[PDB]
């Protein structure tokens, strides 16, 4: 990386920034074998897989990608319909990315906005994954369908980060290390920060105080309100499912399950999808490293 | 900060709760008006000169905000929710001898006005309700077009300090942007500008948006469910009513305005007014005019 501060905490992985025509993307790369794309969400960056990643590489070629304008990814501009930062150009820019290396048919796993670019581009593209792994959510159409007093008060961000510029980076820019450090927490079981490495933790702050970045976050969201929503509407009232061989994994206490059996809602979007909670909140991969490693390999190596 | 009320003499009532401070002008019969978020007792100043033609006119500022004195909170909200304000409002109310008055309330305090209307209805003459629902059906409602049109009902009712700590960073932008956007300007040309001054002045205090995130709050819990027996119980107001609404505003979004207080009041009358969200200073003449026409009658 370029950040003279921050950690590496992906001990021996190389790195990539990688070129394609909406910006770079940032990876570490690592392992051998078959390739397998993780994407991370909000508010976090790739080192969020740094828990998993190593154990995965024992087995694939693990790229571990920034998000389109996360992390250290370049930050296309938006426009009024939010589409740089919608799941679906995300995923046509991940593809690119991919291409770059030479990998045109891979795996993928993805929390919770990765997830979300995950099951877009098995929608939008099923040749490229041979598998796919969605961590820690449901469809965006399902969150959406879910909403009521309850859901909305329990779940209040999807909303507040979707309201028109520049009402939530006003808000955001005052104190963002509160909020963002905050939201690490709540989100997890315990409530507290305990479940992250410190040096993670500041990866995801340091991200959080840059404005163009909680811009993107924002971006994210109100394509998550917008056409995001409308893309996945027009695939679940088609009755087009997923062909790809799928694994949902979620927090027992995470998000997806707050008003859901997540593994029914799956099978609404997916033809060929296996599933488990595990005891965490709505980190995986950071609170039950071992487990999500465990599931991931053995389901992607089968 | 200027005064808007010609004529109009200033007084602190005192109540078991605190003070409540209100404009008084006028003479004739007891009218309380009743101003919402993020406003204060000033937004009347257009329309209550009119009034006190005719009435007796204390405009006063709700319990928590303005000049009113701040209760201690706890962890129902207790002193922010609609039936206890309503409460305090009587007890002050009769400080001044008033025991049978006419009520007219805007965005939280209407939601205060129809809450007393259904717990003391024996308090009231006549009812006038401007650019609201009752709080059940806005719950109700709160699909995902609802969840985004009115996302503060949702985001300033979360455990504090998680509003608190945002809104202190930069309130003037946040208190202009909500008078702003809920106009049908879009900007702030509706309100007089020392009028914003007014509303600026108390969001400045974080003490004060404490208490409007706790009105959220019972908004989101105790409002709710003190709303919900009354819709079980199949209770309606049977004080003389009027509403009134933006034809632009909040109300009629998601909703038909009279439809709705219909299954709430035996006996509403109601009308559109081309004004978003905040009819006495967007449509002064026009909610005067009504208000006076509603409460001689
Ligand atoms: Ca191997
Ligand atoms: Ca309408
Ligand atoms: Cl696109
Ligand atoms: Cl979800
Ligand atoms: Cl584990
Ligand atoms: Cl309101």
């Amino acid at each position: 990386g370029h950040m003279p501060d921050l950690a590496d905490l992906f001990p021996g992985f190389g790195s990539e920034w990688i070129n394609t025509s909406s910006g770079r993307i940032f990876a570490r790369v690592g392992g051998d074998g078959p390739p397998l794309l993780l994407l991370h969400g909000f508010p976090q960056t790739h080192v969020m897989w740094h828990r998993v990643a190593p154990k995965l590489a024992e087995r694939f070629k693990v790229i571990v990608a920034d998000l389109p304008g996360y992390g250290w990814s370049d930050m296309p501009e938006s426009d009024e319909q939010h589409t740089p930062y919608t799941k679906r150009a995300m995923a046509k820019q991940l593809i690119e990315a991919m291409e770059q290396l030479g990998h045109v048919h891979f795996a993928l796993a993805g929390h919770d906005r990765g997830a979300r670019v995950s099951y877009r581009l098995a929608l939008d593209s099923p040749g490229r994954l041979s598998k796919l792994a969605v961590l820690d959510i449901l469809p965006t159409y399902e969150y959406w369908q879910r909403m009521n007093r309850a859901y909305a008060l329990k779940i209040y961000h999807w909303s507040f980060l979707a309201q028109p510029a520049p009402l939530p980076e006003n808000l955001l820019g005052g104190d963002p290390d509160f909020y963002v450090k905050a939201k690490l927490a709540s989100w997890t079981r315990a409530g507290d920060l305990s479940a992250f490495d410190p040096r993670a933790v500041e990866h995801y702050r340091i991200a959080f105080a840059d404005p163009m970045r909680r811009h993107v976050m924002c971006e994210d969201y109100r394509a998550g309100a917008y056409a995001d929503f409308e893309h996945d509407k027009i695939d679940v009232e088609a009755g087009n499912k997923i062909p790809v061989p799928m694994l949902a994994l979620w927090g027992a206490s995470g998000i997806a399950q707050s008003a859901a059996t997540p593994l029914d809602v799956w099978r609404k979007w997916a033809s060929d999808v296996q599933g488990a909670p595990i005891e965490s909140g709505n980190f995986l991969p950071e609170e039950a490293p071992d487990q999500t490693a465990e599931a991931l390999v053995r389901f992607f190596s089968a």
